[PDB]
């Protein structure tokens, strides 16, 4: 599992559950193309995205819909998403953690990367 | 100014110069079109991005480039970039503080809203 | 002022106000001996805490104090206590801007050093 | 294991490895006592801390040595250590994460609370 997405919620101190993740992959002609796509579990955890072999080198889009978190949870959010780009694998492959933390008027993305 | 950027520098505690800021208003056809963009000053702030006439109703996204600042420098590599997007002024016009704090391997990003 | 405290409410995206703000610094014989104090502003901030002639070289610690700012708006519960730790004009005399972002499970505090 | 402390590090993009962690619990003198201590392993994380048993309603402080740790990986950090005081277990026995983001000149600290 080369990527994978967590995401914590800093109004209830805990995981946040069942956010939706979108990622995209930058293709050759410099548009947008979809990538992976789930949603978190109890854990605030997001596996299975990708494969090692289709995870190339690349630039990649994590998108994090915030928005539609906090709005079920009964709070008005300032963002529509958390989002982060990135290039992948350029210096060969690596598997990479999206670690998000939110707060309704704010967020982090840190990429944590290891192999 | 009803929207202001900050950036910063978490490396070295400093605000982030001449960094590009580029921002979208979404259209209807759902196509990011381009709204403002400048580079921050000595203090690491945009401001006059646009006035309260121009600035109405939307969906906006504030893209942080940050190639040339670290280049110019002569520092490492901020890999994530960032990518704020939000709802402005759907509740009436109010000043906004979009503020982005860079690290190599994350950023965070608050929304101060007032009046 | 040499040094300046900025408190940002992470939930509502708005200056904390009325925040009650202790510095101290580190004497020998390792005890903190209290040096500064005050509330933040409208604007979430507190200046004046001190002179450049009086905040010399040291370790100082600023703590933020948030009971009073959260029980007069109404709000929930910052559990996170927040104490800033550092060592303050050892490569001679700068201004320090110290900001903390406060949420009720979480904070994040920064550090802008100038001059 | 009802307290953890994991830490990342932005800079790397990695686990902060081998980072002193000191936890203290309020007396009923309101003095510091010293509760437990430890260094986080190669993964960013520190278990054992503590039992069930021991860890008993009160007010924790933890203290992350963050300032060792840049220094030993040849960056001259702002902070002396990353600090966070809450209260455990008022509402009952609860598992305790305390998830910090390290930066040169930024931190956050993070409570993820469950059971």
């Amino acid at each position: 599992c080369p990527l994978m997405v967590k995401v914590l919620d800093a109004v209830r101190g805990s995981p946040a559950i069942n956010v939706a993740v979108h990622v995209f992959r930058k293709a050759a002609d410099d548009t947008w193309e979809p990538f992976a796509s789930g949603k978190t579990s109890e854990s605030g955890e997001l596996h299975g995205l990708t494969t090692e072999e289709e995870f190339v080198e690349g630039i990649y889009k994590v998108e994090i819909d915030t928005k539609s978190y906090w709005k079920a949870l009964g709070i008005s959010p300032f963002h529509e998403h958390a989002e982060v780009v990135f290039t992948a694998n350029d210096s060969g492959p690596r598997r990479y953690t999206i670690a998000a933390l939110l707060s309704p008027y704010s967020y982090s993305t840190t990429a944590v990367v290891t192999n």
